[PDB]
């Protein structure tokens, strides 16, 4: 199988250009393949992790809508931002919205996130958990505009992806060229399966643990769009590309510096946007994946090298300290009981190596030790424990 695409961590158009990759799966994360089920193989945007196609109506059909078919699985259909309208590229689109998504399966799948844990697969081969829940993923979706949105129902039914065209440029922009919003949607499924177990879909309902239900997928985002040549420095919006705004869709960058991005513990107190809150959990996010990679490195390719389960690389050890945290936390979590979760994560991972990291981080925000949840007037700490 070909597929023409934006490659994995190119964050939208502006970053890069297209190019044709073969066999893009991984084998043992994707055992069928991206185009089969272990049942049929099919010459189209359809197999085990996803089923993807166009949605005009808006509603709720998917299996009859159009997608490209391909009897020698070349997905190489044309694209570029210049072009008008969105209807005119759209098998390009779904072809994109499909890799992404497959791609994220199988990221997750290496960080932990696999049949037994309730991910997202059609076929479980077996592995525990419940199939029949692949995502539906649906490309220039006519419910809406300017935004994307992702439904997640317990294990064994499938999750619902639907990507929507900007309207904020002349000509418009296609939400599923932006990876960093496929990838924000994609983890609302992860955080949602992962936290409280695969049966409770309800367990991030809270306005605190909503909040960080939508700072997980920026940073998750984040994370992916990391470059080679990228230090902590660096600075990195949301969503800058489909919205047509350099400051993207937060208030403000992700960004360790404290002028270009203030955010702190006490910026939740009153805030009643998940949006926003999921902005100052995001950022703490940032700082404990820059605090990882300064110490152990950078893996800038689209795999970990894995030691003992353990990434060796400070960015995909974020992320799976993250990941990891999630199936840790109580259901509906404070960010106090999240910050725990991804220490208690370290704990078993590594028997605690970055534990000082992980404080550093957090405190520098006002999450430090003795920092505690109150609905309406957090406790907000810079300080450090014992021998950090
Ligand atoms: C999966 O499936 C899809 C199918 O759905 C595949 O995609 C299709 O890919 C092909 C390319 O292989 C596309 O065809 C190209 O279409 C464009 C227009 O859109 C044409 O310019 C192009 O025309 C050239 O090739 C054809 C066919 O060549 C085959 O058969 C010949 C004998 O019949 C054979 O000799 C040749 O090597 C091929 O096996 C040919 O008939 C044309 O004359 C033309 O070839 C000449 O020109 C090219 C340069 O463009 C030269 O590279 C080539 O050698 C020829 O050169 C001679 O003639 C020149 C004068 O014309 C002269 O200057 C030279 O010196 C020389 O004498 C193709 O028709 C097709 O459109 C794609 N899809 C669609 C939507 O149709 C996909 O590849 C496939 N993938 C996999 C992984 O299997
Ligand atoms: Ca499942
Ligand atoms: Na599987
Ligand atoms: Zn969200």
């Amino acid at each position: 199988a070909d597929y023409k695409v934006y490659p994995w961590g190119l964050n939208d158009p502006t970053e890069g250009s297209r190019v044709m990759i073969k066999d893009p799966w991984d084998t043992v994360a994707s055992e069928f393949t991206w185009n089969s089920d272990g049942t049929k193989k099919y010459p189209t945007t359809r197999g085990n992790n996803g089923i993807a196609q166009s949605n005009p109506s808006g509603e709720d059909d998917y299996i009859n809508n159009h997608r490209p078919r391909s009897s020698n699985l070349s997905f190489n259909y044309p694209y570029s931002p210049s072009s008008s309208p969105p209807s005119s590229y759209i098998d390009a689109s779904i072809v994109q919205l499909f890799y992404t998504a497959n791609m994220y399966h199988d990221l997750l799948y290496t960080l932990g996130f696999t049949e037994k844990t309730g991910n997202f697969e059609f076929n479980n081969n077996g592995q525990g958990g419940r199939g029949n829940d692949y995502v539906i993923l649906n490309s220039q979706d006519g419910s809406g505009t300017n935004n994307a949105n992702f439904a997640t129902p317990p294990d064994g039914q499938p999750g619902r992806m639907r990507m929507y065209t900007w309207t904020k440029s002349q000509p418009y922009r296609d939400g599923s060229f932006e990876a960093g919003i496929v990838i924000h949607e994609y983890t609302h499924g992860v955080s949602n399966r992962l936290t409280g177990g695969p049966a409770n879909s309800n367990c991030l309902s809270t306005i605190e643990a909503g909040g960080m239900g939508e700072g997980w997928g920026d940073f998750m985002a984040t994370a992916i769009r990391l470059k080679a040549a990228d230090t902590r420095a660096k600075d990195y919006t949301m969503g800058a590309w489909a919205a047509n705004d350099p400051k993207g869709i937060r208030e403000y960058p992700y960004s360790t510096s404290l002028t270009t991005n203030p955010l702190a513990y006490s910026n939740v107190d009153g805030d009643d946007s998940v949006h926003s809150i999921g902005t100052v959990w995001a950022t703490m996010l940032y700082e404990l994946m820059w605090n990882l990679i300064d110490k152990h490195g950078k893996n800038v390719s689209a795999k970990p090298t894995m030691k003992g389960g353990v990434p060796t690389d400070g960015k995909y050890l974020a992320m799976k300290l993250v990941v990891d945290g999630m199936a840790l936390q109580p259901c509906n979590p404070n960010f106090v009981q999240a910050r725990d979760a991804i220490l208690d994560a370290d704990k078993a991972l590594t028997k605690g190596a970055n534990r000082c990291e992980i404080w550093k981080a957090f405190a520098k925000r006002g999450l430090g030790y003795g920092a505690k949840y109150n609905e309406n007037k957090r406790v907000t700490s810079n300080k450090l424990p014992s021998g950090c």
